[PDB]
């Protein structure tokens, strides 16, 4: 209503752009809502479906997850600091998927894609688990962009955390692959300015972060396990019209205490 979304307003106001918001309360069903069905590009945040969709192909093609990937130094594109220092050597799909989720390793990511079709691919898996919102059209770095008007390469903040839901704590994932992309998400060392700073430290988080560089084009989704009770879902994503319009870590993390501070 007007009580939930008016401390939003004015954040984004203080922000100088929009902020997107949706949180889900597993157990009531209750929800949060700020801009929650308008796009906004997803950054390095799809990196966490990527593992996912990954995680998902190795339910139908067993040992996909050991495969080794061996490849050439033309491979790596800024931001892999991982897959650089095994080009020596190869990584396998799962120890790539570590890399995508906890480093945001850019080439790692391009690998995974590859290995699902490009980014039509991982298009099709989250289509697969009834996400009509998302869209990934292009590889790293291009999916950056962040253009004011471009569709490419965004979700909505509900489908994020919609979808995230149905891979942390409904039936997509099975439940070694469920517990990895858990294990994968709370061992994320990248947002702790962001969702995380907004929980209790005794509350269990995993979150996967996104920032653009440009456009103060910046996000973050999470789920938090409130100690025995449901678990919350919830997705912030910002943007802002001017190129260089810098990013804050701070407005997500407000952003965030709002939508699990209004949560029925
Ligand atoms: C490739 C970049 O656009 C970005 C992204 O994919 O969204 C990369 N992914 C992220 C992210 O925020 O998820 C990062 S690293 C992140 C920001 N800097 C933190 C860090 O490790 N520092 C040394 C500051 C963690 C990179 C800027």
């Amino acid at each position: 209503t007007n009580l939930v979304a008016e401390p939003f307003a004015k954040l984004e106001q203080d922000f100088g752009g929009s902020i997107g918001v949706y949180a889900m309360d597993t157990g009531s069903g209750a929800t949060v809502s700020y801009r929650a069905e308008e796009r906004f590009p997803l950054c390095g945040s799809f990196k966490g479906f990527l593992a996912a969709a990954v995680l998902a192909r190795s339910q139908q093609q067993a040992g996909l997850l050991d495969t080794p990937i061996r490849y050439g130094k033309n491979a790596l594109v800024p931001w892999s600091p991982i897959s650089e220092k095994y080009l020596t050597t190869g990584m396998t799909v799962a120890e790539l998927s570590a890399a995508a989720v906890q480093y945001s390793d850019n080439a790692a990511a391009n690998l995974l894609l590859k290995e699902l079709g490009g980014p039509a691919g991982l298009t099709a898996f989250m289509r697969s688990i009834g996400d009509t919102t998302f869209r990934l059209d292009r590889w790293e770095l291009e999916l950056n962009s962040a253009i004011p008007g471009d569709a490419r390469d965004t979700s909505s903040p509900r489908a994020v955390t919609e979808s995230l839901q149905k891979l942390t704590l409904g039936s997509a994932l099975a439940a070694p692959q469920r517990q990895q992309f858990v294990d994968w998400l709370k061992g994320n060392p990248t947002g702790n300015h962001r969702i995380r700073a907004a929980v209790p430290a005794d509350w269990a988080v995993g979150d996967k972060t996104g920032t653009c560089g440009v456009y103060g084009t910046a996000n973050d989704y999470a789920v938090v396990w409130p100690t025995g009770r449901a678990p919350i879902v919830l997705a912030v994503y910002t943007r802002a019209p001017n190129k260089d319009d810098k990013h804050s870590e701070a407005v997500i993390a407000a952003a965030a205490r709002l939508a699990l501070e209004g949560l029925g």
